[PDB]
This record gives C-alpha cells, sequence and structure tokens, in this order.
C-alpha cells in the first residue's frame, strides 16, 4: 500500500479537526481536542490502487505558530481550510496560510477546502453574518481564491452532513499521487 502524509491547516474553528474526525475507528462524543493526538490513517482507493493516507492535524492559532511547522516534514498533500461561514478566514487563505505552507512544504499540492457549507443557508449564520454587513463565502470565492495561490483545486464540504467529504480525501489522494 502506497504511503501518503496529509496535513490540514487553516485557522482555528474553521473545522479541521472535525474534518478529519468524520473518518475514524471510533468516534469519542462530548470531548472536545483542539488535534487529533492519535495516529489517524485514512484508507483510500484511487484508480484500484491502496492508499494508506497519515493524517496530521495543527493549531491554527498565533500562539502556535512557532511550533506549528514541526508538522510539515515530508508532508505530500495539503488541505488548506476555510469555513464558509467565515470571511475572515478566507482572508487569512492568502495572507497566512499559503507563504506559510509554500516556505515549509515547497512543490505540494494545495487542496483548497471551504468547510461548513451547510451554513451557507443556514438563518442564524445569515443573521449573525449581515448584522455585520456580511454574508456567506459565495463558491465563485473560493475558485478565485484556488486560483489566486496556486490551488490544485477547490472543493467544499460540510461534516456535519457530510456532504463533500469523500471527495476531498480522494482528490487529496489524487493530488498526492502525483509526484
Ligand atoms: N455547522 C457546522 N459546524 C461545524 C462543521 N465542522 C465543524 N463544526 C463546528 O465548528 C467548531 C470547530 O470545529 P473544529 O473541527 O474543532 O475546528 P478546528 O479548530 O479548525 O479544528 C465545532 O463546534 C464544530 O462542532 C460543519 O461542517 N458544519
Ligand atoms: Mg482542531
Amino acid at each position: 500500500a502506497i504511503r501518503k502524509k496529509l496535513v490540514i491547516v487553516g485557522d482555528g474553528a474553521c473545522g479541521k479537526t472535525c474534518l478529519l474526525i468524520v473518518n475514524s475507528k471510533d468516534q469519542f462524543p462530548e470531548v472536545y481536542v483542539p488535534t487529533v493526538f492519535e495516529n489517524y490513517v485514512a484508507d483510500i482507493e484511487v484508480d484500484g490502487k491502496q492508499v494508506e493516507l497519515a493524517l496530521w492535524d495543527t493549531a491554527g492559532q498565533e500562539d502556535y505558530d512557532r511550533l506549528r511547522p514541526l508538522s510539515y516534514p515530508d508532508t505530500d498533500v495539503i488541505l488548506m481550510c476555510f469555513s464558509i461561514d467565515s470571511p475572515d478566514s478566507l482572508e487569512n487563505i492568502p495572507e497566512k496560510w499559503t507563504p506559510e505552507v509554500k516556505h515549509f512544504c515547497p512543490n505540494v499540492p494545495i487542496i483548497l477546502v471551504g468547510n461548513k457549507k451547510d451554513l451557507r443557508n443556514d438563518e442564524h449564520t445569515r443573521r449573525e453574518l449581515a448584522k455585520m454587513k456580511q454574508e456567506p463565502v459565495k463558491p465563485e470565492e473560493g475558485r478565485d481564491m484556488a486560483n489566486r495561490i496556486g490551488a490544485f483545486g477547490y472543493m467544499e464540504c460540510s461534516a456535519k452532513t457530510k456532504d463533500g467529504v469523500r471527495e476531498v480525501f480522494e482528490m487529496a489522494t489524487r493530488a498526492a499521487l502525483q509526484a
């Protein structure tokens, strides 16, 4: 089985850990974990090929900036995340996440992921953004950002409803297999 390493990055609270947990051995409902702290591996079949994808979670807050790069050695694919309910999290994609990953992971493919897709049409989310004259991120903005940062692709998903989650990991695996 082909061995590849995936690292997930992006602002705090944008859904990284929940996205990884979707595919797990077992679930642990009520515990909150900043990062998956056990060895999580996704078994993905791509064009008749068996891939083992080691999943490395990270803490995105600035206090973790100096130690986060310990997760980057020998990465084969990056999931670079923002949340569709958070315009700020998208703004940090070109400002913070892209130069950081390109420095520590040169030439490693990036999948840009818009998380929390279920919140685009959520009334509470729309009201909370609207009070500050904001709105959920539109798909066209994610596509534009993928072009701006040189991502291999842009995908949307919801760890809550599961929509799009399988496609994220399959595309990440296909990207990891190119090199
Ligand atoms: N509605 C919705 N909430 C989500 C989704 N993914 C994560 N969350 C919530 O967002 C919060 C932060 O998620 P987490 O995975 O810990 O984010 P991280 O800080 O990027 O690892 C938690 O309260 C989750 O329950 C999603 O797809 N949809
Ligand atoms: Mg987390």
